[PDB]
């Protein structure tokens, strides 16, 4: 029962318990309606994922009220439309249409532009707040491997005119992009989904592969999400979305030529991952994040979410995590969101 408020973003954090604070921080995958409206009546979790195993039926009325019972700003909606081979909501928004590297071949940076409005236009009459989209990976490996014909090419330079005309049509619709995955994943060892990946050498991908990035992030509203990526240079052996050294990159931006970031951070999905839960239980992963300054934690599932809130309240009283830490997230993720509307 946490009441809708008109405060401004720095100041949302006065409201709220320590244990909805929290809660504001996580976007967790629902099975259908049911599963979401409880997890938001039980727990005040700051956002759904539309996943894989989602029951679309939930858009059929279910979501407006679900969202009309959130508080204290909009709960967020979140979903992978990239086009392609990735099209969660194909039947609904026009079919899967041309993959990225498709696109990049077959139309102009304006006629894609043109694409990614129409179907971003879409998503918000339905419901949709978020898109886990546009892929930035530059890469030239076969379609059908785990970026493949996700990515929109093998140059920086193709990268940074088509993806960041895909973004711009999304923010031209009023939906958020996310561009993926920091700081790149185009020429990784091997799949995220499972197992653990490394990037070339740090200096390799300030000239490369994190190229795009420093025109990209710049044009606001635009988030961040961080790939499960051991660095060399950047991380050791640690997943690139657990390393505070890799985030506190993206926040700086010095290190690879671009001005500092300050929109939304999140996290690959930590449940569902073997390059995460090969060595960390959820609630140890969550932590984990949010320490590294990830504003989002990211998984597919709800079950999980009143032990990751035990293990985070605990995380707080024992010093691992500090309030000034969850505070800054809390106003990163009120900006996201935007101010209720009746204020």
């Amino acid at each position: 029962p946490v009441p809708r408020s008109c405060a401004e973003p720095a100041g949302i954090p006065a409201l709220l318990s320590p244990r909805d604070k929290l809660a504001q921080l996580l976007v967790v995958g629902v099975r259908d309606a049911a599963d979401a409206q409880a997890v938001v009546t039980n727990y005040h979790v700051g956002g759904i994922l539309i996943g894989s195993d989602t029951d679309l039926t939930i858009f059929d009325g279910a979501l407006a009220e679900i969202v009309a019972g959130g508080g204290p700003l909009p709960l967020a909606v979140s979903v992978d439309e990239e086009g392609g081979r990735v099209s969660r909501l194909r039947s609904l928004i026009g079919g899967t249409g041309p993959s990225a590297r498709e696109l990049a071949q077959t139309r102009t940076v304006q006629q894609v532009r043109d694409l990614a409005r129409d179907r971003g236009r879409q998503m918000r009459k339905l419901g949709i707040t978020i898109d886990f989209a546009p892929v930035v990976d530059v890469t030239d490996a076969p379609d059908d491997t785990v970026i493949g014909d996700r990515s929109f090419g093998s140059d920086p330079a193709t990268v940074t005119a088509y993806a960041g005309a895909y973004a711009q049509g999304l923010r031209d619709a009023g939906v958020l992009p996310v561009l993926k995955h920091f700081p790149g994943h185009g020429r990784g060892s091997g799949d995220s989904h499972n197992g653990g990946v490394t990037t070339p050498p740090l200096d390799d991908l300030v000239g490369d592969d994190l190229v795009p990035y420093r025109t990209l992030v710049t044009q606001a509203p635009v988030g961040v999400m961080v790939g499960h990526l051991q660095v060399p240079g950047l991380t050791g052996s640690e997943p690139a979305s657990l390393s505070k050294a890799a985030v506190n990159l993206l926040r700086t931006g010095t290190g690879y030529g671009a001005p500092p970031f300050d929109g939304p951070v999140f996290s690959d999905d930590l449940s569902g991952m073997a390059a995460i839960s090969d060595r960390f239980g959820v609630s140890e992963a969550v932590l984990r994040t949010l320490q590294a300054g990830a504003d989002i934690a990211l998984w597919v599932t709800t079950k999980e979410v009143p032990a990751v809130l035990d293990r985070l309240e605990q995380a707080l009283r024992a010093g691992e995590l500090p309030m000034s830490a969850v505070d800054r997230s809390v106003v990163r993720v009120a900006t996201m969101k935007g101010p209720n509307p009746g204020c």
